[PDB]
């Protein structure tokens, strides 16, 4: 009877992940883009605000997106309706709980700001020349914060990447080993799909765009996060929002 | 072109400012009530959470109630539009600024909780009885915090509200004596409706609804603060949206 209403913008990444949940969660929505198609320069999403998704389901009216997708796991518990945590005293809420944590502490507003700002530490970035001569032309004539100290910052959060991604190649690695290598393979915290998987998804999708993925994955370099991201690529959910 | 998209309570005393604002800086907006109509036991609002309004002006996505109302301000610029703040130089900038800041910090939240636990202190307060002893029933079979020292944290939060009531009463008390009697009464921070009027006017309304009007003014106690509810009744804005 009641409607969701989810405002968002295509290309956010918090946002991005509250998509994904609903499409996780099998859950019929009014999803309302906020972004503009392209303005009269097409100033694209990565070139700062503070800006979060809201969603409106009858009285409740959420904001900010980890609330709202802890919102929908509450919310919806219809018999039918998938949930992405498991029980409080399950073996799986630890593993689950800290590494949703890991994830959504990247600071990929950062990472998206050094991407453009220096191309020379990207490998294959979906983000072009125009782009990045295009901002320091700006600058020229002038968020720096996110740039910080120039080229030191970026490639301390980079090398921060890599631990946290050292972490999450080593927990699926421990899943290949438990599981037999004919049969269901399992998500990175069990078997089911859980809030985890969405915020690494998303984490790592976004990554690729960025032009940082060939250097932290790929070419034998951390065979199991390899292998996760194109499992989850092909999943429908995943496909459907980030088309 | 754009549209506005508000998203609120029609009893939520933040919501009540925002839309107030909107009437005031005359914008066509396209208001949505969240708020159910009534329930099977038809509960009220008087009886927690901490939710807040949202406004969608197209990619700009605004929470919280004085997040709002800023944006709105200095967002519609347009010459016909009127603003509800002067210039950050002139003389009435202190003033609105300083009062609409007094008037914000009361805790509604706390004296509406107290009228309903305690209407040995409120007057002529439009509660009824009912809601009175329903939610005692409710405490007993069990914001608890909001009551804090039962009678003794109420009083004292009364009495600091006599305390700001005094300032502003002193302040009403100025504007008489600049303007001669005969001519065009000004508001509280000078002559042009401002944002401290807005904060005024609608704290002074929910406090009639609590009963509390009558022993802070009235019966020629803060003569000047009763001619302005008064004066601020007759308004058309208000009477829109405080109908």
């Amino acid at each position: 009877e009641v409607k969701l209403i989810l405002y968002h913008w295509t290309h956010s990444f918090s946002s991005q992940k509250v998509r994904l949940v609903i499409a996780e969660k099998a859950l019929k929505c009014e999803e309302h883009d906020v972004s503009l198609p392209l303005s009269e320069h097409n100033e694209p999403w990565f070139m700062s605000t503070g800006e979060v998704p809201v969603l409106i389901h009858g009285e409740n009216i959420i904001c900010e997106a980890t609330q709202i997708i802890d919102y929908l796991e509450q919310t919806f518990l219809d018999e039918r309706t998938p949930r992405l945590m498991p029980d409080k005293e399950s073996m799986y809420y630890p593993r689950v709980q800290h590494y949703r944590e890991l994830l959504d502490s990247l600071p990929m507003d950062a990472y998206t700001h050094g991407c453009i700002l220096h191309p020379e530490l990207t490998v294959d970035s979906m983000i072009p020349a125009y782009a990045t001569t295009r901002i320091r032309s700006q600058i020229g004539n002038t968020s720096k914060l996110l740039d910080h100290d120039n080229v030191k910052y970026l490639k301390k959060i980079l090398d921060e990447l890599e631990k946290v991604l050292d972490q999450v190649e080593t927990e699926l690695q421990r899943r290949n080993e438990e599981t037999p290598e004919e049969g269901q393979q399992p998500w990175l915290c069990g078997e089911s799909f859980t809030l985890a998987d969405v915020s690494l998804a998303v984490t790592l999708h976004r990554l690729k765009f960025l032009g940082f993925a060939r250097r932290n994955w790929g070419n034998g370099k951390r065979p199991n996060l390899e292998t996760y991201y194109e499992r989850v690529l092909k999943r429908k959910t995943f496909n459907k929002v980030l088309g």
